[PDB]
């Protein structure tokens, strides 16, 4: 079994397939995480960015992706797993062709606003991400890719999935999609696939409660993001546990996935 996991950014992996990850590794599986959106940024940083590096504990103009690469090392570490890290720029990165940042902030609003850009700029995207999962998958060779279903409608997600979605179409690889968290314990699940692909049914997996507790241990160590994650209650494992219990209510600890099968008359 050689098990590749695409993650969009530096922690969905762990929170949403941590325990699957760990799992797999026990078993005895080569698994690789390789995360899309973690390219290093460069100084001069847009204001929105600087507000997210102070949300994330860091001064405005410390090196983030380096730290939050740090970070991720370590919670894969944790479940004894490898990183890849891809050269993506996370959103708040980006420029867009006129020279404006994509992200920009708003006066007291919590959440970012995107700049509207054209079908051209992320059908381009999508294509360079696909591209380097094309590469990952000649060189590694999975026998399974899991990636995110996008649950919550993040445009970074909705990239990274499109993106494997025609990469290992092309390659003839199987590919599954994970339960977004925390994102699916506040929105409601459903998802629109690019035009040819469908989710066939949903598996909740069983694992045991140490992997379970490795998960947890290995979200811990993504310490920037804690604030983020707990949100207001400081109850991320809690919700988290919440989740599987319903999923799951005769049994245990585990994670919902789907595999993505091609649509009838595609
Ligand atoms: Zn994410
Ligand atoms: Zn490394
Ligand atoms: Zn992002
Ligand atoms: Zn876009
Ligand atoms: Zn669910």
């Amino acid at each position: 079994t050689r098990l590749l996991a695409i993650s969009p950014h530096l922690d969905d992996a762990v929170l949403s397939f941590g325990a699957g990850l760990a799992q797999a590794a026990q078993d005895g599986a080569n698994v690789l995480v390789y995360t899309v959106f973690a390219g290093a940024a460069q100084p001069p940083y847009s204001p929105a960015a600087q507000r997210m590096h102070t949300i994330w504990g860091l001064a405005p103009d410390d090196d983030a992706v380096l730290y939050r690469r740090k970070e991720d090392i370590a919670a894969l570490d944790h479940l004894r797993v490898a990183h890849r890290h891809g050269r993506f720029l996370d959103s708040i990165y980006r420029k867009l062709p006129d020279g404006r940042w994509l992200t920009a902030h708003v006066e007291g609003r919590q959440k970012l606003a995107v700049n509207d850009h054209s079908p051209d700029s992320d059908h381009d995207l999508v294509g360079e991400v696909a591209d380097d999962i094309r590469s990952i998958i000649d060189e590694f060779d999975p026998t399974l890719v899991v990636t995110c279903a996008a649950i919550g409608e993040h445009p970074d997600h909705e990239a990274t999935r499109d993106a494997a979605l025609f990469a290992t179409h092309e390659k003839n690889v199987p590919v599954r999609l994970w339960e977004d968290l925390p994102y699916a314990v506040f929105k409601s699940g459903a998802v629109e696939l690019p035009q040819g692909f469908r989710l066939g049914s949903a598996d909740v997996s069983s694992v045991k409660p140490e992997m379970r507790s490795q998960k947890f241990q290995a979200v811990e160590r993504y310490s920037s993001q804690m604030v983020l994650l707990n949100g207001s209650e400081n109850n991320l494992f809690d919700r988290l546990d919440e989740h599987a219990r319903q999923n799951a209510p005769h049994g245990g600890y585990g994670e919902t996935t789907w595999p993505v099968v091609r649509s009838d008359d595609s």
